[PDB]
């Protein structure tokens, strides 16, 4: 327990830390020597220790300025070590901050030199911030540089240099060179995988040598654009603390031939010099696109040079390469072979919790009004990647500015600060901004998590048990299958009337095994067949493999029954290894046009008929829909359920929606001429009078005959 | 050895040593004994003992060309042979030379050739020769026409009488300009296919020679379960297993004591296999099958006919030469689906100890539509290269234009009769088959495959259930008797359903070994929940077609 708890300090001394004698006793520290306190994100400082019997054992006294410099908060744990190599400073260069000297001119360096460094011997280190009082101001300066290294102490004979110009304060904050794990949310799994793939090769290279293996080098993270790939890479690099080096695809590809090779070679050589190091790339597809479409010689030479540099990498060297690409298959396949980028990571759109975390992170500096319900925004915002959330916050702030603008006059060059103090973003502003958003990730196949349970499924208990036995057991109990030798089936196909709850069944199955659902509608297959769509089925299955376990869903699978797409699907499904936790669920209302090859063994062989909901199922479905709309007390739904023979889930939902619309219209009329914020009997009466069925009886008979034929 | 405990290490019998990954002799390669022997014969003798060729008076061959699936150790094999023979190894990459400027590539090539010549006990190993010299009908650019021309001039201008051997590697055989295949150039072709069980076990032993393997290792089981894995895939599997072991041990985390506890277990290998994904099955590749004649049940007359067709011509070529009958090569199996036609083909291939080649209907369609990595030309060229080989064409009826049929006819007729390459076609729709393929000198022999009888069904059931537990005293004769009119697929489905029921019951019992085997009642329920998959109409049609052929 050398770690000590961070404690708030009333005193403003920037180099004095007061601790009890037992604090020294724990580490056997001796009075009269400074101590090194190290926090987080490679942040450390040196403080002169004083004995304060008042403080209880383990209690420290550090001003807020030092904690702010260390990038730490109260109540944290910081490692304390002695200072055996105490050294004095011979030449220290320090420059001021212009915004800190506002209101008073002149050179305060001479004013502060003697009084502040009168044999004080205050320990100093690179990047520290120290505050000194001059006249009526308390001006803070930064430790630009110190010699001899590394930290040293400010001796009286030390020569202090001030030849230079001030620098901005927020510039360092916006440099983006300091971003920890705290600046990311919703990516616990991917972040953990990247940490496991990066920290161990660099932090603990001895493990691989002990076990006798060459550590991996090629990590490739791909996902939808604007999902935070660059931010995650920067965060992991800074958290590791190793030397960093970035290469931009657009930058490298923008220079005339030959210069690109020099840039790449210099980057690799320089990174090797500073081992351990990490090399990052952006839009690797841009510099090494799909060779099948671009035959230019420049890209060929660039990609060949990159491959040569990768392959020639020495066996033992703490260097890890990271690449980013939107389309996993866009890059030239030669990069995916062994000894190169092989550790593939897929980043999907965050779920509700991830969106809430991202919104929390971004909304850390805006003047949020008192009435903010970020939970509601997280629940409502579906399909928003982080970039869209940042844009949403910016737009809401802009709307607030619009509303508040009328008070001020924009012609004048100065705006009163009293109005500025009144700036505040209300929930209505966020509502409007969400109204004026434009999500795009959902338009392409992207893996997303689902949280649908069996409860939402209104009945079909036997189908539930059959599907459980088919899917859950091989995913959680492969040992029994291995013992018996039976391989697990993967191909399951639902057939039945439309709107009978097939998508919900697939989502529930995916949720049960805690897998990443993937959806692919029939129009997507058609567009892929025509080639207009970007992603191909190969890409879909590659993403599914990389994100395993996953459940792929092919809706309206008959829409392609076209033959090229069917053949490609057959080939890819055959190539899939059974032992992998990949499952495919097909849906179609016409189980006759599907090619027989689709039903062959090792493919979509399992067939499940989905019948129309029963009366109990109808009642359960009605209860499920009626969860947020208030209902008249004493209302009875049994009459509706019994009078709705042959209905489907979509029909019942439509009935509920039209009844709600009638109730809302009645409320609008009453208000214009909300005492009745719920639905009453008359609305349901009208809805049932306007009731119908989505499926004719002839189709039901056809489905029954087909099911009996399949059974026989 | 190699022109070289302390003394043994010195004679090979700080990073600068290990990073210098050389001296990789024949020990560090497995599963390629035939190809290793061919390359050794074509390399060592020209270099070590050129005097023999002078004594017999004939120019030793020089042009060698290897092709096979990517990541099969071609470069490693070339490096190993170069180190073993002790000669200087020069390496060239096709894209690399293509990467440089228009005139720079020709410079590089000529300077490399001359430097080798001045110092020429050596092997000038080109790589990806297809990239520099692609098919002429595809690309006809200035640089394309220039670099290939320079390479052709250099090859033709080989000084001869020297100790220079040129080796080129390409994933696909017919992906290069044909100009390189003439005499005086790359002519000695070598094919490398996916290793068999013994090769995979050898590779596993080679790689897992430093990893701290746990006590429980059954590498034989790993080899048996891992199918279609190239050496690169095996290396990746080992690395993934080690990574999984590290992850598992990381929960407790450095003290040396924990380092002492590192050990790779069978669970790690199983997990790595789960995470692995071979990339070789998608391409047509040559392998060796070991299906025995006793493995299948019944069809004794069919076995006799196939023996007469294939075994005797190859086992006793002298008899056929004396009698003058050229070996028959056109065999077409027809019958109800799921009758084990592929199993019979594999048995036939195993009989002559030839390499079996499989091409499925989806591959035929992919070639038909033009979207496909390989064409029939490549399939037959590889079949010739890896001779003897048995090619299997599954679902010939699925090519229902006629471009593919014409190409197949041309390839079948062109190949010389003497070469030991046999073609076996399978199809359940003989009527749809183009009549042109049934002509003499082509797929002329027809073999009907009748459904298995009670004895055959019992044999199938016994064979399938050998590797799974069974209830002692179970009598399968009744099961076979009560399964008339079924096929192999139906029996396999019944077995799978019974195993599924057993698994479900075992899981429920464990939740509540209670049942480590399948009981008679489980099979009874499985059969009662399953029925025949072939209607009587199809069997009647097959019988009518058989009668028509007989008449
Ligand atoms: N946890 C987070 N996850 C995703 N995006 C985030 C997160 N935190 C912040 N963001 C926002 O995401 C964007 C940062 O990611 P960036 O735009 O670089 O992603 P990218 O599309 O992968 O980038 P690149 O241009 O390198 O391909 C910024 O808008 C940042 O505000
Ligand atoms: N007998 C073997 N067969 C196949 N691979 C092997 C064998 N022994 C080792 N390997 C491993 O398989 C890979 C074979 O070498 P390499 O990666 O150069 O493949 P390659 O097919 O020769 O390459 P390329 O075609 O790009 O020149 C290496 O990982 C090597 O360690
Ligand atoms: N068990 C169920 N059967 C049918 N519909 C259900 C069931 N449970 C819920 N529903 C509701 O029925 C509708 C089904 O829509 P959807 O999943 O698109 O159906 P489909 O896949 O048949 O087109 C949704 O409103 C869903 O919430
Ligand atoms: N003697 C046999 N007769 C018929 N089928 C068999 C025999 N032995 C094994 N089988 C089974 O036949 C199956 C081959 O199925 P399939 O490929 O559909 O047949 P084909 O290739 O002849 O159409 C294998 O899974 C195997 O288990």
């Amino acid at each position: 327990d050398n770690m000590l708890l961070v404690d708030d300090a009333i005193n403003d001394d920037n180099s004095v830390i007061a601790i009890n004698s037992n604090t020294m006793d724990k580490l056997e520290l001796f009075r009269g020597d400074t101590v090194l306190v190290k926090g987080k994100k490679r942040k450390d400082t040196v403080l002169i220790v004083l004995i304060d019997d008042e403080l209880e054992d383990g209690a420290c006294r550090i001003n807020r300025v030092v904690r702010n410099n260390l990038r730490i908060r109260l109540g944290d744990l910081v490692t304390i070590h002695p200072c055996p190599d105490i050294k004095y400073a011979t030449r220290i260069s320090v420059l001021p901050i212009a915004d800190t000297i506002e209101g008073i001119t002149g050179n305060l360096f001479d004013v502060f030199l003697k009084p502040y460094f009168v044999e004080a011997y205050r320990p100093v280190r690179k990047g520290d911030h120290f505050v000194v009082r001059g006249g009526m101001r308390q001006v803070e300066f930064k430790v630009v540089d110190v010699e001899p290294e590394e930290y040293a102490v400010v001796a009286q004979d030390t020569i202090i240099h001030w030849e230079g110009e001030p620098i901005n304060r927020e510039d360092e904050e916006n440099n983006m060179n300091e971003v920890g794990y705290d600046d990311i949310g919703g990516c616990r799994k991917q972040m953990a995988q990247i940490r496991e793939m990066v920290e161990l090769p660099l932090r603990h290279p001895q493990l691989f040598k002990a076990i006798g293996i060459k550590p991996p080098r090629g990590v490739l993270m791909y996902g939808p654009p604007g999902t935070g790939k660059t931010l995650m890479a920067r965060a992991v690099a800074n958290e590791t603390g190793a030397f960093f080096f970035l290469i931009n695809g657009p930058e490298v590809m923008s220079k005339m031939a030959g210069e690109s090779e020099s840039n790449l070679r210099k980057a690799f050589e320089e990174a090797e010099k500073n081992a351990p190091a990490i090399i990052f790339i952006d839009e690797i597809d841009s510099i090494a696109p799909k060779r099948d479409k671009t035959n230019g010689e420049v890209e060929r030479r660039v990609v060949s040079q990159l491959l040569t540099l990768m392959d020639g990498m020495k066996a033992r060297s703490n260097v890890v390469v990271i690449a980013a690409t939107n389309r996993p298959n866009s890059i030239d396949p030669a990069l995916r072979r062994f000894g190169r980028f092989d550790r593939e990571v897929d980043i999907g759109i965050p779920d509700a919790t991830g969106r809430l975390e991202v919104l929390r992170i971004h909304t850390k500096n805006m003047k949020l009004a008192d009435d903010v319900d970020l939970e509601a925004l997280a629940a409502e915002t579906h399909g928003y990647v982080g970039a869209d959330i940042a844009s949403l916050c910016s737009e809401a702030a802009m709307q607030q500015i619009r509303e508040k603008m009328d008070l001020i006059d924009l012609d004048e060059d100065e705006i009163d600060a009293e109005v500025l103090d009144s700036l505040g973003v209300t929930m209505d502003n966020f509502r409007f901004a969400l109204g004026n958003s434009n999500p795009s990730a959902l338009r392409e196949t992207v893996v997303e998590s689902v949280n649908v349970t069996w409860d939402d499924v209104g009945g079909l208990d036997e189908i539930k048990e059959e599907l459980k036995e088919t899917v859950e057991y091989p995913v959680l109990h492969p040992d029994q299958y291995t013992k018996f030798g039976l391989s697990p089936s993967k191909g399951v196909l639902f057939y039945g009337p439309p709107g009978t709850g097939k998508t919900l069944l697939a989502k529930a199955v995916a949720t049960e095994v805690s897998a990443n659902f993937i959806s692919v509608k029939g129009p997507e297959l058609l567009s892929m067949w025509y080639g207009e769509s970007e992603s191909n089925i190969r890409d879909i299955f590659d993403k599914a493999r990389a994100a395993a376990p996953t459940v792929v869903f092919l809706d309206e699978l008959d829409s392609i029954a076209s033959d090229r797409v069917v053949n490609q699907l057959l080939t890819e499904m055959d190539g899939m290894n059974a032992k992998k936790n990949v499952f495919v669920i097909g849906a179609t209302n016409r189980p006759d046009q599907i090619d027989p090859a689709i039903l062959r063994p090792g493919r979509l062989d399992q067939l499940i008929y989905v019948p129309l909901p029963d009366e109990n199922a109808r009642l359960s479905i009605l209860n499920a829909q009626l969860r947020k709309t208030p209902l008249e007390p004493g209302l009875e739904l049994t009459a509706i359920a019994k009078a709705t023979q042959g209905f489907s889930g979509a029909d019942l939902l439509y009935i509920v929606q039209r009844a709600a619309k009638y109730a809302i219209k009645d409320s609008i009329e009453a208000h214009r001429q909300d005492p009745v914020p719920y639905i009453t009997k008359e609305h349901f009466a009208e809805a049932m009078k306007t009731a119908k069925r989505s499926v004719s009886d002839a189709e039901l008979r056809r489905y029954e005959a087909y099911s009996q034929q399949m059974k026989a």
